[PDB]
């Protein structure tokens, strides 16, 4: 678990970014999603409440570009609707 300061990615610069004009919708542009602490750009795919997902923690270096459609969060393999408190 690698605390991602805001500073992080100046010291682990993405090294093989892709540009924003190589993704191809339904696939969308994130500028930082890939990688340890999402140093990198991604063509990312949103995934719909209850459907399966792979754990993403920018964290810990995974990161998958199908990723659930924000609020909901990849919880137990599923992406779940969260509400806090």
């Amino acid at each position: 678990d690698l605390i991602c300061g805001t500073n992080y990615c100046k010291d682990h610069p993405c090294t093989s970014p892709i540009a924003r004009a190589s993704c191809r919708s339904p696939a969308t542009y994130r500028a930082n999603h890939s990688g340890k602490c999402a140093c990198c750009p991604a063509c990312v795919t949103l995934l719909r409440e209850r459907a399966a997902c792979k754990t993403y923690s920018k964290e810990i270096g995974e990161t998958p570009s199908a990723v659930c459609q924000e609020p909901l969060k990849c919880l137990n393999g599923v992406c779940t609707k969260v509400t806090p408190r």
